[PDB]
């Protein structure tokens, strides 16, 4: 789109947000009830999710529900977008952001954490999206990525979440061209964050502030946009582009 | 560091080396170029019948030895047996040639989960029990491991989710470790191959480009994982080639560290 | 600080405009494309027959005005002067656009170190010269100054190092003035217009795969037009993917910040 | 295609170095080092008493041997003497030291055309009467050219337009005869040297107040400088900071000089 974000972008639209219950995506959460759209919100935490949609209702929500559940399962996966888009009849925003819990670890041999990392943070994704494509293809809909600089370049002690991260870019790039001529009315956003002030990150490990860190996922994506960037330094945002693949990408097309 | 010298086809004597997918196509002429070198080579896949025929042209090339295992890395059980009976097979590991990925075709993505899982099971996990599977025979040895890969792994191309997902995985991945390895003084190679088209038989049938030629690119793998490369860039097209390298990128990574 | 919306033929309709090198190529299509659009035209080089020509058939297609004025950018007497005639003909000027360059073969450079000064004198140095003369004019109608240059001053090339130099010199200067008006808050654009080679009967009969003057003309004008601080055109879009730089853009406004220019 | 293999300071030992600009800052800098080297050298530059203190220190410090001839290179007929004389004094030359400057100072550019037309003269042009004169030289014992350049001259910046349009000026010069020795098979290298800042007295001196980068080291900037010459590398890039060093380089320019490289 040619246009500046405004809030009302958001006023009624009908939005998932994954991993919900604490950290980013309980502050997306947050933004899209003070812009009043329907929310299902969705996270393990049963007693933490009613939480966050009481609060979502005292914020103006069009309306907001949540649903229990762990991404490492497939089949909880594909029901919840079919239960999801029942509770707001349809859907015009899919918001992947859950993770499974890492640490910062040296990758001796922990197959089982690589092979859940995958699982949870990148299959449950095209799970997710399959099941929410027909309606998202209704309300020529939006799907929003949440991914990391880690899923752009190397680090270590992460080995198992860039190779899912990194795998998101893959894959949903690839699909992005895919419906850029099926034209397929979908957008794509990919979502690349630097150190966040959540607790999580913050317990594990400078920090830029989940709060507007959440809202600027949203702003990315209601303006369908392809990739958005954020990190506490400018530094660091510019240089993650990468010119280089645009290219390259036209130049094969 | 990519060891600083010039090539050498005595860099891979005595040197004891298993490649996957080694049945056909690249994986086949890696192997070949190997034995020409008298290194010991333990090539994997499934059909048994073509493997022999494989292991056979091998010693009379000049291979030190040349055995075979035949299976399915859609077993992760298999795959890290197969690790240590070819360790057990050699008694050694210098070098790591992870190069099978299962069969995909030309197709718009939309409802195939399957096969996207299918895909990070034997292109991208498959590659990862090898590797920890061969850890201390390499950490022994101060070794390589290659993965090969493709340009469908550096940036974004329709028909290929499944694969270029894959693909995106291993270099996030292995890259990750690498640089773990660094600071840990631990001293094994990690070279990752961006290929463009290659002229391969199974590669060649669904694509119906300017075609690369499978020698020089099984040659070019090795010299990269003994010349110690992080990378190797390999398509018909020199114009794409260099930038095709991501500098935007050597950067922050160096940056951060 | 470029536009916020794309570009009109009447942009120009009744604005004041100068020309060099106006008396053929590209320069005698951007003074036909204007006088076209009706805007007032000062056109300048050395031959005066040909430039008659220029402005005769300029009043043809609906010159608001349309003028010349003789002479050699080996004399920066001259430049200084032209500009000042040319800005009193017309009451004032909303765009200066720079283009003429000295003749010039291809040769492996020797010796000739007489070509590398007139190079940087006629092809450089006077358009320095002309930008003085027209800045005060130009402050008062925050007009536009653009400056013509090729790939070859973005990028080595063999066979044209006199040339090139001045063409990089050009960007090298312009640019950062560019920058140095944007904290003074001059509104005065700088467009830099990096061409590749153009069907110019002199650029043909020197030199591969010729984009048309023509157009080249009109994205000059259209470039200067929509005040961005750069223009490229070449027949390959592949090249003008190639042309930009990231990472410049990148370190000249990270260094944007080491510096506060209040002494001033 | 600079020597595959690494520096060792006897590359330099027995090596007619010519230094410009060398009684004051890198310049001083790049003599000493060369005299540690045990390599014959010829400083210059204005001021012949400072240029004395040089010589007496690169003859204590162990050079083969060491001269001053001092001169303006605002005049181009001594610029080329120079080296003659230069050559007369170690019986040849393998490699040219270009490195001083015109007397600058940050400022906004107003009308100042002749700070202009000296800088293009002493930064630029009289490189070019040097280079000329050395060649012949150079070509005899495979030699190298140096060229001393900055940031300035690859990125823009305000308040050193003038100084920027002439170290721009050096790279589009001295990358395209760079590119012209490659086909016409000449074998002299051609360094082109990209510095932020040094921590010169000048430097310091001169930007003190008004700018706050972080200065990198005379002396290890200096050998950087000598190593990239004696390696025949095209670029040296030194910054303090090793972001900087990073981006500065351009791929795309590399790709768009291929592409019409080898296909003309
Ligand atoms: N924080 C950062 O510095 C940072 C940096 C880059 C990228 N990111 C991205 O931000 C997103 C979340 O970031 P965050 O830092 O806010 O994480 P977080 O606060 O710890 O929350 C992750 C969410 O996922 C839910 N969750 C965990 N395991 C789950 C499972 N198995 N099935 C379903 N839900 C599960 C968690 O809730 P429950 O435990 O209740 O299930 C939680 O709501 C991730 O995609 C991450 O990659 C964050
Ligand atoms: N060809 C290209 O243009 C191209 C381009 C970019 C990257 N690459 C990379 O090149 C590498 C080799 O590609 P290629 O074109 O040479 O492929 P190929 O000729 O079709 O060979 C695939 C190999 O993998 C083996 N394989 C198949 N399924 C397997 C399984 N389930 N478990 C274990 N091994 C299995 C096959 O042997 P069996 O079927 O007998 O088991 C065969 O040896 C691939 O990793 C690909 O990523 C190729
Ligand atoms: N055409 C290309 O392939 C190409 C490529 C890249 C960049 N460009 C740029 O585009 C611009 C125009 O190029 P062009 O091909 O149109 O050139 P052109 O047709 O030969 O025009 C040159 C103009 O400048 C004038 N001129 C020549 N010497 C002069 C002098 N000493 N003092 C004042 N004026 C003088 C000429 O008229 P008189 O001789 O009668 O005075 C003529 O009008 C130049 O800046 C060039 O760098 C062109
Ligand atoms: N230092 C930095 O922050 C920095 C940054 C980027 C690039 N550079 C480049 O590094 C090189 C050396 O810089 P620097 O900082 O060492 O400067 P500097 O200390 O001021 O060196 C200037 C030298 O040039 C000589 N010189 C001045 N005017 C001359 C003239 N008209 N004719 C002949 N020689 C003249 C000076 O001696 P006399 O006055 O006695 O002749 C002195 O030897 C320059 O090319 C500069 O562009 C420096
Ligand atoms: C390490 C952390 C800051 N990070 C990152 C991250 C990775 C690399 C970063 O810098 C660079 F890419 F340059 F390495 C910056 C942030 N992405 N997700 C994360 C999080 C994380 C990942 C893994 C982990 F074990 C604990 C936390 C989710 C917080
Ligand atoms: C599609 C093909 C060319 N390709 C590629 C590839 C190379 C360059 C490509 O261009 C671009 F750079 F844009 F990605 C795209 C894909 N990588 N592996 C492949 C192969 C392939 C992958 C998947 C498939 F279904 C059929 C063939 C392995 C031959
Ligand atoms: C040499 C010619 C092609 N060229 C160019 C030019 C443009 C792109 C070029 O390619 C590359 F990008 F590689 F530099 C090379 C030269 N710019 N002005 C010119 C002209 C020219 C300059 C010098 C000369 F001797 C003869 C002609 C002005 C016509
Ligand atoms: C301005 C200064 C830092 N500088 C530079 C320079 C280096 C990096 C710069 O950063 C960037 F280019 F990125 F903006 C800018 C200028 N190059 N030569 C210089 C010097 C200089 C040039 C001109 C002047 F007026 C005063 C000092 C020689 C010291």
């Amino acid at each position: 789109l040619n246009e500046e974000f405004r809030p009302e972008m958001l006023q009624g639209k009908k939005v998932i947000v994954t991993g919900a219950s604490k950290g980013i995506g309980r502050e997306m959460a947050y933004h899209l009830a003070k812009m009043g759209a329907h929310v299902v919100v969705t996270a393990r935490s049963k007693e933490t999710l009613q939480k966050v949609v009481s609060h979502c209702l005292e914020l103006g929500a069009a309306s907001a529900h949540y649903i229990a559940g762990t991404m490492e399962d497939m089949t909880f996966a594909e029901q919840f977008v079919a239960q999801a888009g029942k509770l707001m009849g349809g859907l015009d925003m899919l918001i992947l952001n859950h993770i499974t819990n890492t640490s910062l670890n040296l990758f001796h041999d922990d197959i089982h954490h690589v092979r859940k990392s995958m699982e949870v943070n990148f299959l449950s994704y095209v799970v997710l999206t399959v099941a929410a494509l027909p309606m998202l293809k209704q309300s020529n809909g939006s799907i929003v990525v949440v991914s990391s600089l880690a899923g752009k370049v190397a680090y270590p002690m992460v080995a198992a979440y860039s190779a899912s991260k990194f795998a998101l870019d893959g894959f949903f790039s690839s699909i992005r061209k895919e419906y850029s001529v099926s034209r397929v009315n979908v957008s794509i956003t990919l979502c690349v964050l630097g150190l966040i002030d959540t607790e999580t990150a913050m317990k594990a490990v400078q920090a830029a502030p989940k709060e507007e860190c959440a809202l600027e996922i949203i702003k990315g994506g209601a303006l369908r946009q392809e990739e958005v960037y954020y990190d506490s330094s400018l530094w660091t945002t510019l240089l993650i582009r990468n010119p280089s693949r645009k290219i390259l990408e036209f130049l094969y097309s």
